[PDB]
């Protein structure tokens, strides 16, 4: 779990993702599939640009960064609770987003790249370890919501 302290460092964390969801959203998106190009073969409309981002990757690459971030964000900004569900999130990314979890641990180094580069200094250890519980709650949530909708059980 996350203490209130712990809490408090996140939000304050993705009030700067937040101000920027669209930047945020791209970077960590552009960052993930440069690193990990499975990533990147798994969404079609991303895929297109095949040597992982042919120096593009925009536009829907925002929309799609928006919403991801968005829903992350309601996560986060609920403090356990949640998503308030998660459980439709967690079948999409179950039945078509190639069952087992483990992109999401790929976004989850990319979202602490993207934050240590973009806000070093108060990105420091305590916030890192904290944004990282907390996207370890989120990966775990979504593992319980796979054994509710009987994946991982
Ligand atoms: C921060 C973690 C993530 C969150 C909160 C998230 C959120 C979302 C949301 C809200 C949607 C649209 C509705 C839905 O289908 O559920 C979506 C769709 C999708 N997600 Fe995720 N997602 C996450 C991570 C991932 C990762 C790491 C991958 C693959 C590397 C992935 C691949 C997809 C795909 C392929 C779609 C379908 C739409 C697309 O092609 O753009 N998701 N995601």
């Amino acid at each position: 779990v996350l203490s209130e302290g712990e809490w408090q460092l996140v939000l304050h964390v993705w009030a700067k993702v937040e101000a920027d969801v669209a930047g945020h959203g791209q970077d960590i998106l552009i960052r993930l599939f440069k690193s990990h190009p499975e990533t990147l073969e798994k969404f079609d409309r991303f895929k297109h640009l095949k040597t992982e981002a042919e120096m593009k990757a925009s536009e829907d690459l925002k929309k799609h960064g928006v919403t991801v971030l968005t829903a992350l964000g309601a996560i986060l900004k609920k403090k356990g609770h949640h998503e308030a569900e998660l459980k439709p999130l967690a079948q999409s990314h179950a039945t078509k987003h190639k069952i087992p979890i483990k992109y999401l641990e790929f976004i989850s180094e990319a979202i602490i790249h993207v934050l240590h580069s973009r806000h070093p200094g108060d990105f420091g250890a305590d916030a890192q370890g904290a944004m990282n519980k907390a996207l370890e709650l989120f990966r775990k949530d979504i593992a319980a919501k796979y054994k509710e909708l009987g994946y991982q059980g």
